[PDB]
């Protein structure tokens, strides 16, 4: 069936897009070609639409129907719990879209009569309808990118009430149920070193390792009522209260397969039969299906001690080399089982002998070294979104704060030390908003962050070497060079003459904020201090951090 029928209405803005990067006094700081930055809108939406609307045929063979048993037995002996309508109204971030039967997200959040009433009723219908199919909305995306445009990405959610029910239902199904069923495949449960030494140690398991990334285009448009259904069937081998049961059905039949497209006017715009990127399932789906049919591909390629990492729709995976010829024919075969499960490459795969070269989750292993003059493998990427979103974040307010969570994910990078943490504490100092905490998003889910605790979640997620890395390898700082002069961003050695403002600054205003001069700044200072570890930072909650992924999910932790 076709991926998307459409009426003609447009996919309509709630308000005024701006496509330009906004310029205020700190932006030249920063970057000096803001032509080459800009974001998605609505008013591109029609080029999105056409990309992701195709037929999709699906032809399911014994690998497939063998990896699908081998998931469910492991399903089987997960146990779920039903989230009460508090418990779930406290997951709902406070910036969530509000519902159109009265009541917004902060109405949930401090758990008025109002919201609270309509979600029972939500569920009820859940519980005695399992036919009807649930309105959703469709809006565009508007996100930050560096020309290279990319259209719109689109986004279809059900309304507020329902994604509450989503959470009462399924929030524990989808936190736990995949690492049991995926194992160490699972990606969502590794912080950005776990994920390194995970890639590292299964590169080095294989006596002649390669490794490919896969592309799936438009992996949400490719999956069909088969997936979806499969993908319940999964969740219903899990041991699950009656009322769990039912409402994960209704869920499935009225609202995961497909359902009608409503624009923010309210017009109807068509109609949809693949996955809904902004529903609750939308990652867990996505990475069961992503992994059943990877799974089953592999063996049909007879790839040798494969090894997977899924991360939602996003494919890595190392296996044993036959030598070039017959790698580049195992992937061919591989993507033409991929093809025939309704999952076709974008880009078709290539195989790679270097690990440092695999990008996965638009990330890289590359290598540094600590004080001690070991070498020590992390995660880093390519800075140009990072920086174009910094630029935009640098003149306006937003929601999502990607610059605090690129700082987080990315510590132990050149750029995120040398640019990030200089340009945006100098900002914090200027308007003396240090002790201000800002949201920022994690594998999907909204995080409420107080910057003065970098130091102690950085020692806590990447260990204290995060603030002593040199050294860093030739193609690393040929990158992030390449992106400076690209950008019109000021050369290392500046960044390097501002921190050192910048960590006296924070010294003589002592407290957390010192703590940050010394551990987040030690590089810029050519006679260094000792680092040791942060009394405060066994006392961070950092459990959910890197459980799940939760994409599209309307998640708060
Ligand atoms: C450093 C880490 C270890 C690697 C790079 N990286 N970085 C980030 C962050 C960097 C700064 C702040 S969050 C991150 O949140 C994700 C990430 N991965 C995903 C991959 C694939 C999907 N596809 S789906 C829609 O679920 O089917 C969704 C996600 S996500 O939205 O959950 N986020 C990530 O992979």
């Amino acid at each position: 069936s076709m991926s998307y029928t459409w009426t003609g209405a447009l996919i309509t803005p709630c308000a005024a897009e701006e496509s330009k990067l906004p310029i205020n006094a700190l932006s030249n700081s920063l970057l000096r070609h803001h032509n080459m930055v800009y974001a998605t809108t609505s008013r591109s939406a029609g080029l999105r639409q056409k990309k992701v609307t195709f037929d999709r045929l699906q032809v399911l063979d014994d690998h497939y129907r063998d990896v699908l048993k081998e998931m469910k037995a492991k399903a089987s002996t997960v146990k779920a719990k039903l989230l009460s309508v508090e418990e779930a109204c406290k997951l709902t971030p406070p910036h969530s879209a509000k519902s159109k039967f009265g009541y917004g997200a902060k109405d949930v959040r401090n758990l008025s009569s109002k919201a609270v009433n309509h979600i029972h009723s939500v569920w009820k219908d859940l519980l005695e309808d399992t036919v009807t199919p649930i309105d959703t909305t469709i809006m565009a995306k508007n996100e930050v990118f560096c020309v290279q445009r990319k259209p719109a990405r689109l986004i279809v959610f059900p309304d507020l009430g329902v994604r509450v029910c989503e959470k009462m239902a399924l929030y524990d199904v989808v936190s736990t149920l995949p690492q049991v069923v995926m194992g160490s495949s699972y990606g969502f449960q590794y912080s950005p070193g776990q994920r390194v030494e995970f890639l590292v140690n299964t590169w080095k398991s294989k006596k002649n390792p390669m490794g490919f990334s896969y592309d799936t285009r438009c992996f949400d448009s490719t999956v069909t009522e088969n997936d979806i259904r499969v993908e319940e069937s999964i969740y219903q081998c899990c041991d699950l209260a009656p009322e769990a049961r039912q409402a994960i059905k209704s869920l499935t039949e009225r609202l995961y397969i497909g359902g009608p497209l409503t624009n923010s006017k309210g017009q109807n715009c068509g109609y949809r039969r693949c996955r809904a990127s902004g529903v609750l399932t939308t990652s867990c789906g996505n990475t069961l299906t992503c992994y059943l049919k990877a799974s089953a591909a592999c063996r049909a390629a007879k790839l040798q001690d494969c090894t997977m990492l899924v991360n939602g729709d996003d494919l890595v995976v190392i296996c044993e080399s036959a030598g070039t010829q017959e790698d580049a024919a195992s992937l061919r075969v591989f993507t033409e089982a991929m093809t025939r499960y309704s999952a076709p490459p974008g880009d078709p795969p290539q195989p790679e002998y270097d690990l440092e070269l695999i990008t996965s989750c638009s990330s890289n292993v590359s290598v540094a070294h600590d004080a001690s003059g070991k070498r020590v493998y992390y995660l880093t990427r390519d800075p140009t979104t990072p920086l174009a979103r910094a630029a935009w974040e640098t003149a306006r307010h937003t929601p999502v704060n990607s610059w605090l969570g690129n700082i987080i994910m990315y510590a132990p990078t050149l750029w995120a030390r040398m640019i990030l943490m200089t340009h945006f504490f100098s900002i914090l100092l200027a308007q003396e908003q240090l002790e201000k905490a800002l949201d920022c998003q994690i594998y999907g889910a909204c995080y409420s962050i107080e910057p003065l605790d970098l130091p102690q979640i950085i020692e806590r997620l990447h260990g204290l070497s995060a603030f002593s890395l040199h050294s860093y390898s030739p193609g690393e700082i040929n990158r992030v060079a390449s992106c400076l002069r690209k950008l019109g961003v000021p050369p290392l050695r500046v960044w390097r003459h501002r921190a050192r403002s910048v960590r006296a600054r924070l010294l003589s205003q002592g407290g957390r904020a010192a703590t940050c001069g010394k551990y987040l700044f030690n590089w810029a200072v050519k006679t260094k201090l000792k680092l040791t570890p942060i009394p405060a930072a066994s006392q961070l909650d950092l459990s959910g951090w890197f459980v799940a992924g939760y994409s599209g999910g309307d998640i708060y932790h």
